[PDB]
């Protein structure tokens, strides 16, 4: 707990050689992981490359065993090392969705590098603040969709058929891509009305974001 | 007026539980409301749901009738009791633009959840510092409307062949969506000059835009 | 100069009847502008409406003399009158583009109603402290409009082929319309570095642009 | 070093005829240089401006020399020189992209003009305080942009097959610009779940991007 082992690994884990050979590994797994996106490289050098990521896999288990070991519970109610901990876990199940994961752990360099842990804390602040806009925008959503499902679904099943399908048109619109061309003009031909649809959802989602986005600047 | 009946239904309108309660129902509803979007679940569970909606729209009559009694003229000054109102009425009529229109009581967890009435109301706060700009914007609109309906009505039917359709693309233009690709260039294979009427309106609109929004940071 | 007709006249123009008067007639002008907009409408009540607008114009030049009997060279050195003046001139010319301009009479609704004039003025004040980050940019554009003409223009003569046509293409990747779909893949079949170009040319004309809006901001 | 020809020339470079009559050429071999872009006058004149260019070239080498007399290592520690320098080195190899950059040398215009100078010093100082953010971004990109190549690059080899494409392609997606359309809605037809790759780096990037601007406001 505090005893002559525990103080020796704790002042290993503590010093600075420990998080800078850490930082040292991320960039090179880093480098290691776009290589490995070209079939040529990968041909080559490619085992090469496979060494090297267990090697950095095992490495890095190693490191975040003796950090819990340094920090025990308090471990468990830090950000930045609950992420170190589920990234590098994903990276240890062996579905090949896991696969690509496996390159989340180059997010290591936001936890290990503190300019960077600033950084996005400083981003992550202010999203509570919005939590409320944020909820207000999701019934609108939620609301919108299911009526555009039951206005447009039977008609135009690929865009509107279903509440899921509905949510990501809406979502489109909202980014305001295509929205005419692409979307309301083809559902005129059939729905000569469907403007009073989205110009007005139109309305509604840029005012929110303006005001969203005034909301962030109302501290500043 | 204050009498022994009076007091009595009004410690029920204002009890938490009352409202508690009505909100349990929104959730409800709401829920019921993404499920009846699956022809699936519609198929099997479906007539259980139509159960549960006009139980609903009952209580929210109920609901809406002692809450004018415990009001009286009050109520029918009030925004989020009008709204609560006009919405249950809506759902209340037997065209199926009122049968989607229905979807609209969802709105009501906005006015029940005080949360909510407090996020729409700053939002809806900043409209009337607006108006002037909104005014300016709209002649602005309607005036260049106009002149594209006669300037390009003729040879290009589908986006100007009346006040309105050049309206809608007008609106397009201002959104910025496809505005070259799609609209411009197309009609500059047979007018040339065209440029000449869009980039002056895309200045404008984007420029009186900009304000709008600095407008409203300029209270904060 | 101050003498019995001129002071007639004077206490005419500087009536607030005069003002309503012709407020009401820019409502009304504006009104029957929107329908001669309709060939149904032209077809039957066309006639009525040629003469309500002969009847306008001629009351508008009346006003403008009046005005400038009233104002003499303070008249010309005002805006909202040289405004009022150019405006009813070009709807005194007998080339359609001048019937078209004739709506352009529509815009003294604002230089009439002095909350426009007001809310106007405060649009156009913050374009001086602008100038100069939009010498900036249209320098800019003129010398990657030189460099796209001769980069792009041989291969690509509808885009690129001139430098008027790259100075519209280049604006159309400002707004971001297309830029990638449209313009830089296509042109990546051929040129596969096209990318160094538009890349930053997006980058920079982005920075900007936030950065004028900032300059607005600046103020409040 | 301070001597007698020494402070001979350092009267007329610091002189103002010396700097307008730069300036002067400027204009004029801007002027110029937006003429040669018409095979028409290049047909007639054309002689003439390949003469007054390289007269042009010649008189700013000639500048820069004695420009670098008057500071020596003061010159080469100024941004504006060292521009200057470059550009009109560049100017002076005689790769036809090399050609095209001879245009860079209008920009001379913004050392040159004080105004501008203090213009982009302006724009550029806003900088530094983003480094952090963009830093965080890219970082973002390029662990996406391996997600990416690995997840879509096989089936949609044009948008993804490489790091490279990739890296367009989400520069694509975050100028928003046929993300749904032309990218997603494709991708979805033989990855349903594409949107839970998309959809959130769209809300990153977007966040990130309000925030770096909000960022410019901190100071205002
Ligand atoms: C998603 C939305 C989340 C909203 C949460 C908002 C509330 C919140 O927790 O924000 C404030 C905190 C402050 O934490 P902080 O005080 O920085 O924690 C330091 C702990 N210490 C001293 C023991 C090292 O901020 C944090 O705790 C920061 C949490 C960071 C999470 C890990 C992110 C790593 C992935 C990289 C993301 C890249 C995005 C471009
Ligand atoms: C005030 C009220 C608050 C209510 C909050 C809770 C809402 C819960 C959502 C309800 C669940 C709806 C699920 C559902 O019906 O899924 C539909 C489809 C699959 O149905 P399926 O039977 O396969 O459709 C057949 C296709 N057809 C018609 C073309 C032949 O599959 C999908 O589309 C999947 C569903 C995706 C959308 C989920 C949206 C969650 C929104 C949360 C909003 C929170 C507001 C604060
Ligand atoms: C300020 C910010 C305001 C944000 C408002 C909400 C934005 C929601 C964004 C759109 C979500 C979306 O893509 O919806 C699609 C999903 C799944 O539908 P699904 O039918 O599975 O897939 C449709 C496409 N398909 C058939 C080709 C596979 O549909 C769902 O399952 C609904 C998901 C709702 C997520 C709510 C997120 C809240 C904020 C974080
Ligand atoms: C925020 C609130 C947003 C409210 C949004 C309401 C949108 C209503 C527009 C719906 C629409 O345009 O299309 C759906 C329906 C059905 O089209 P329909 O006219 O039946 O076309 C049938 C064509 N056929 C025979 C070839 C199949 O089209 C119609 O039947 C529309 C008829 C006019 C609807 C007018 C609704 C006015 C807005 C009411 C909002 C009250 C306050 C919230
Ligand atoms: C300073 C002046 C202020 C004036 C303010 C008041 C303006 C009032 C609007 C005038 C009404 C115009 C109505 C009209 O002409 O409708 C045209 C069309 C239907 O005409 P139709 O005869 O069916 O066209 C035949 C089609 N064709 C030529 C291709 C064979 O149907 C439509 O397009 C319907 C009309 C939709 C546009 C309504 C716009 C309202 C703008 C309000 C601006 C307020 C400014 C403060
Ligand atoms: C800052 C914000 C500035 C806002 C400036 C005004 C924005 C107006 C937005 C565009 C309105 C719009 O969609 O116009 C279409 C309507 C109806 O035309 P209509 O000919 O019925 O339909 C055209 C399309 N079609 C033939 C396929 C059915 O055309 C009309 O009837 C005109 C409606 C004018 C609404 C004015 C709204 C003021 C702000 C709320
Ligand atoms: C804010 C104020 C915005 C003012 C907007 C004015 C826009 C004028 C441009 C109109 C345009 O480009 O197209 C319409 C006309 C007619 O085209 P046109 O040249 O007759 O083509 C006929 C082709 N054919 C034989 C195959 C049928 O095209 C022309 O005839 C255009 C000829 C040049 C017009 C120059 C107008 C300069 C701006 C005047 C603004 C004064 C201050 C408000
Ligand atoms: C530091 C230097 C400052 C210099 C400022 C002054 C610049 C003055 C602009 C120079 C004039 C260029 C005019 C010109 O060459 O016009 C080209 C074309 C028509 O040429 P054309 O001979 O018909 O082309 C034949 C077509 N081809 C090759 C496909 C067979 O026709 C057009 O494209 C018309 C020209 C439109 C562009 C005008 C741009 C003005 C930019 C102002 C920038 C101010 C910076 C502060
Ligand atoms: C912050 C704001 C930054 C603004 C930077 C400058 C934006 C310029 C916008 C683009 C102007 C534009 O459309 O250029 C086209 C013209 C005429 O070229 P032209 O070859 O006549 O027409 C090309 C298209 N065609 C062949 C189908 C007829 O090309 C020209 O003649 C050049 C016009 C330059 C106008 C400069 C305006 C300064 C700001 C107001
Ligand atoms: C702010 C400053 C912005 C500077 C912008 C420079 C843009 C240069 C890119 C030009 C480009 O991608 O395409 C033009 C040329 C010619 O393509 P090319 O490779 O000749 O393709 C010929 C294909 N064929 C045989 C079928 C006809 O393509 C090439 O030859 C490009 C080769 C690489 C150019 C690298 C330039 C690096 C940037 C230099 C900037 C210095 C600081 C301002
Ligand atoms: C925390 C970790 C930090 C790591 C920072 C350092 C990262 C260094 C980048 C690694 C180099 C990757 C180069 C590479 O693999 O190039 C791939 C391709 C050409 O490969 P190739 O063998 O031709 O592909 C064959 C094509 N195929 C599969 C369809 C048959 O060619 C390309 O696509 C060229 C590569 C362009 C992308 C360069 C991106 C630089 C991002 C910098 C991020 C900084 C973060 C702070
Ligand atoms: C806030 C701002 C956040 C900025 C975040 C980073 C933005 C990066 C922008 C996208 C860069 C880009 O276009 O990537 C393409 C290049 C070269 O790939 P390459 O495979 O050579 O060309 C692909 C297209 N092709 C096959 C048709 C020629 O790919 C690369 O080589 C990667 C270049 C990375 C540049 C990083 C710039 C940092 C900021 C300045
Ligand atoms: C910030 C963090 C962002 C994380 C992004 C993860 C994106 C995953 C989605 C990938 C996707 O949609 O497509 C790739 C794979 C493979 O598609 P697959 O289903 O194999 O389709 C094969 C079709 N066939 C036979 C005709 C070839 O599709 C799948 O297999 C996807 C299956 C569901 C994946 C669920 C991932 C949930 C997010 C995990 C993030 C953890 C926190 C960072």
């Amino acid at each position: 707990r505090g005893s002559h082992m525990y103080l020796r690994i704790t002042n290993i884990v503590e010093s600075s050689f420990f998080t800078k050979f850490i930082i040292y590994l991320i960039v090179l797994n880093g480098i290691t992981m776009g290589l490995e996106t070209s079939k040529t490289f990968m041909q080559s050098f490619g085992v090469y490359t496979t060494l090297f990521n267990q090697i950095v896999i095992t490495i890095f288990t190693i490191e975040i065993i003796l950090r819990i070991y340094v920090h025990r519970i308090s471990f468990f109610k830090d950000p930045w090392s609950l992420f170190d901990f589920f990234v590098v876990a994903i990276s240890l199940v062996p579905f090949e969705i896991l696969r690509v994961l496996r390159v989340l752990r180059l997010f290591r360099l936001v936890t290990a590098v503190p300019q960077m842990r600033k950084t996005v804390s400083a981003l992550i602040s202010v999203i509570p603040g919005m939590l409320s806009v944020i909820a207000l925008m999701t019934l609108f959503f939620y609301i919108f969709a299911i009526m555009a499902t039951q206005l447009f679904g039977e008609r135009f099943p690929e865009w509107f058929g279903t509440l899921g399908e509905s949510f990501y048109t809406l979502f489109q619109v909202m980014t305001l891509e295509s929205w005419s061309m692409g979307i309301v003009r083809p559902l005129m031909e059939v729905y000569p009305y469907a403007w009073v649809f989205f110009i007005p959802f139109i309305f509604v989602v840029t005012f929110v974001m303006i005001n969203l986005v005034v909301a962030i600047i109302v501290d500043a």
